[PDB]
């Protein structure tokens, strides 16, 4: 197993950039390419939610349109970003294992050594996230009758507080019920999440839980400060991969930067 | 607690870039002025190893002057590109907790409601890490007093294979002893890392184990390619923050970037 | 009193760049987003002219909705490249004390220690500036009825040549009957001009008069050269504050660079 | 006349950077090159203070190879980071007129329309600045000897408060001193300053009051705020050009930045 | 004789970017503003074919735009890119001597002391070259009825194999044909050719053959990899000089770069 | 056969930058770096010319440790900048065929297809070229032997003007010699060059003649205008590659840039 996982595209619709200036069509177009430019290729996309910005058609056009070029499977979740319903319209084709019920969207994988179980934290009304009781139900069956197999959440919001001022007052709002799964089933070890805009990471029992840095515009974490920044700092995605027993996560930076080169011995430390 | 982590600095004597054209001399001073201006102020900053590329004193002299200009106290731990006799030398006055014995660095730190643990994986003669037997036994000792308070370990190489073709040949070659370790401990949850010059990160049991990128270059990623590769890509620095119960870990990036600026719905969503 | 000042937007419509690949509405907007996220926040921003490139109702479309996401009270006056009745209706809703004489807009303000004095020099059929019989004749009603307090024009032609072989052909062709007035009244001390794109400053008596850089796209000074430059040098605004009987004017940078860092001497002068 | 008029160059000793990151040496050989470069050609340069960071020999050894590298006759005033003596002997033989005697450099120029005049401002022991009563003497007697001959004075430290809350407490001291002879001298119409990085301009009665951008790095204007900031927004220098009777002082951009290009009226509004 | 030669534009229409990120009609109206700001300006301007992306009425419709805000004559030839028929109809006007007939554009300028023949190598449902029956004959006419004036011929595919793992399949398929006339025709001197976006240069006889750089994207040769790369290194174009009995061409950077600076014996190597 | 040649690396003493700001030892090593990290591996490593800048003993060791670290055979030729003596003392070492004469520097090789003639155009107290009988006889002698195998020579000088109006007056004083010995020969087809710093292509007869871009610095090819120039524009170098019965040359930046992408017909043109 080999993913590349990519957040927080937030796509707009095509004559238009993010707050009128961050080419974020630009920015993710170039990152599908660099997806599709990998020499070792992924054996599937995620793109853990917040696909477009405002929730409108025009803008899914042009999502579906830019990560309808990746040449690999995806798999889709939506983030308070989303609309269910366009989301579903335009998106699907690209991920049906989602199904056709847009506030029910939810799939298992398990072609590979661990499940991958692709949740919809996003609720109607509100940036933070919810946990639906059937989504929460259909997550401990999976765990259940899932034995010994060790299993991976990918989910828009974080569900618990990360100290983060901006973002923790807009997490999964009832990520303790997600908590209450991991205390209670050994087999969960990964939640990997979006929102966050920054990779930030921890670990509660057995499972290692972590946000991920958008494709294109980043937030910085603040302790203490409420104010809603964003800035430009380098965008990367998270790379997946099965290595034996272990479930290994590396940066994939998406910057475009001087190198590589080759280490020496005698160039390293000259004479 | 805050603390922020680097490592991977390779300084190299005065007026020397590294490769003959990296100047890490004046990015790692960059680095140390930027943590030095951060409004939320860590506690204190560990470095994780691989402080000098060459071992040699007059890297040491530049390294004592630069890390010596951090306004905050210092955990200082080698790296394979250390000399450990030079090592506690120039830099035990920095961090005295080290001690005055060479071949046996390692501390232990109480302040804080996770109690942490800096131990030297590095061997002379090779890149290879190794744990000595009265490292593992420190160790042992360190976790059982310790009881019910949770422990994290700093150390230089990586105590598993990641997949990484060019770095997991000289992780920890012993590392078996370690996870051990964690096995035997509930207690103790994280083991970060440097060596790697990658975030990269997995689980074993209840423990995270994290490598950090570098202050300056990197490396990437690589599952079947064996080149020796180093790039510029960017740079940044791990951020440990004690939040309730959780120790959580988010990237701070060291690249000068634009922004921020704050988000406002009127202008992420115009009509 | 804080007022930050930005001269020569120039703004395209909605799918265009100026000159074709200078992105001024992203350019802008940046700019624009730059201004509310602010620490110290401005009362009122000023656009003293050359706020659309043609004079288009698709220009001042995107105008009305990237100046309409200030989050200030703003004061806006046209330039040559604006168009009179179209400035009057897209703009005015944003600027109300204009008026709706679009032959005819002026408006003082008192709300400050210094009387503000906003004029439109901009003629119909030319790139020369122009004041009207009835602008000179409000002009002295101004300062004739308003005492000994200090007073500000923002206009956008210099009135004066400057020695600029470019501009000062297309400066405010009967500006020395603006030069009379300071003559007259001491209490005319400023007075802040678009149209060059430069950063050029003057006293003529107990007036300083200056020309702003643009937001976007910058004019040479060139003594002897005629020929029609401009350039991507560093954007600028000027913020103008009142420091007690002192009015002050300084450069804000709207480029991003690296940086701030904090000074510390012991870095400054290692020993 | 032509002056480019450049400040706050804080050369380091050979092989150093400023706080061990900003190379103002090669970014000041980089400015000098560019001055040498200009097609219309300045009659002398002006440098106003701060020579050298830290007043040590082996940098003013630095400032003397890289300033007597300019292709003009150079006026050259010291700042509070300059040691008096060592720059009147390292810099005299590039600044004739400043004299024999490190306690009383000063000069006065009568080559062109306007009289120059060159103060020391620096005070041993401190930041603040002070106007000796032997400089304020002197300078009664050459603006009395001077008549209706309009006069600028360069001085390396604003003599008034300009609201900036890191500077202003480190300002001239005593500048009421030189305010009282604007009072007094008519003739006395600009004040040139370095000290604050920055371009901040006043007007007080005839005179306008300027400080200047550093050539490296800069400090913004914050009103409220204290830390000690400096970045590396973009360096700049002023052109004095005398325009008639008029003195114009214009920004002139030390970066390197894309164009110029040839203003047409068909790619301005394509049809 | 000056000729600026660019090639491989690749316009696209007018929202759009070329593989959704490469904003080629932007760097394309950059390269045009460079090209009639030139201080030495050309006699002409040459565009080497693959004009447009696609082969679509609308990047025609941008291609004419920005094309004919050239202040230059203009001689443009098609690639496998552009459109035959839509070539013709949107931009014979720019370059009349096409002619009026789609299937047999050519013509032959004799203005200057080296005649200029310019061909059509694409051919419909192909990447791949073809010199015509009716094209082999006309270049052999213009050959032998033009004496011992020295010929270059301009055409978009390469009329030999360079090496170019990627494009070599892809050069003219007949090409062979053509070097028969360089073999039969001694004044046959220069072939400069579109296609590969690299300056890569052989002599075959006393023919000069190169391929030029695009203006926007490159092809990097590589050996043995055929794998479809594109870059986005330095885009540059040819300047074509005759000084005496040489034709001379040059490359000139088309890229944003600093200086110029001028050379001092001084600066260079101080005492 | 493949060749990378590069020129004109104008290395400066250890801790010193070319003109004081142009970090030639840096950029060199990266050049350097880039040329060991090449897929497709040179056979040989071609210098043409002012390796030094000032022909000092200290720049020479820094050549000789810079240039030592390349991964390949070197072939090493002097320019004006270099002295020949010194050339000799540090770099014969590096280039064992150029002998123990440092009057009489040059070799042939006949490794490959082509052979290969490196000649010394240096001479001693100028700018300019200059090519000795003895040099010219030892040419004859070469190319009679040699007989129908094609041959190229790799010299500082190009041996005819090439219309530059800062370049040609030290072009090669006497290249008519060489010219003289392309009319003998029809051997002799390919002449590559230093000095010129820009990439600039003639033929004579069946030669191709040109010279090469620096490493670093460039200088504009000016027809009328005399001044000085260089600038920072992009660096590049030169791969010689045998293609069949071809010799290929193809320029190979060396600047760090953005890509490569793969080209994907879906994404060119989207439907
Ligand atoms: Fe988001
Ligand atoms: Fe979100
Ligand atoms: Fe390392
Ligand atoms: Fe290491
Ligand atoms: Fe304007
Ligand atoms: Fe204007
Ligand atoms: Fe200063
Ligand atoms: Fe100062
Ligand atoms: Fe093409
Ligand atoms: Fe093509
Ligand atoms: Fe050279
Ligand atoms: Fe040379």
């Amino acid at each position: 197993m080999l993913l590349a996982h990519i957040s927080d595209t937030h796509f707009r619709s095509r004559g238009e950039k993010l707050y009128g200036f961050i080419d974020v069509n630009a920015a993710n177009a170039d990152v599908v390419s660099q997806l599709n430019a990998l020499r070792e290729r992924p054996d599937a996309v995620v793109v853990s939610g917040d696909i477009v910005n405002c929730g409108r058609p025009e803008e899914y056009q042009v999502a579906r349109q830019i990560l309808g070029s990746l040449n690999y499977p995806l798999y889709l979740i939506p983030g308070n970003h989303d609309d269910k319903a366009l989301f579903l319209e335009y998106l699907q084709p690209l991920c049906p294992q989602l199904g056709s019920d847009a506030n029910n969207m939810r799939c298992a994988v398990d072609d590979f050594a661990t499940r991958l179980l692709f949740i919809d934290s996003s609720r109607a009304g509100t940036s933070k996230g919810w946990l639906t009781d059937e989504t929460i139900s259909w997550l401990e069956a999976q765990l259940f009758e899932g034995g010994d197999k060790p299993a991976t959440i990918f989910m828009h919001h974080p569900p618990l507080p990360l100290g983060n001022a901006q973002m923790d007052p807009i997490a999964c709002e009832n990520g303790h019920r997600l908590l209450a799964l991991v205390e209670r089933f050994p087999s969960l070890t990964r939640i990997f999440c979006g929102h966050n805009h920054s990779l930030t990471m921890t670990q509660y029992r057995q499972a290692l839980i972590s946000t991920l840095p958008g494709t294109v515009h980043q937030v910085p974490y603040c302790h203490a400060d409420t104010d809603p920044y964003y800035d430009l700092s380098p965008a990367s995605c998270l790379m997946h991969r099965q290595v034996g027993e272990q479930w290994v996560s590396y940066q994939h930076s998406l910057a475009h930067y001087a190198g590589p080169w080759l280490y020496d011995e005698n160039i390293s430390c000259p004479t």
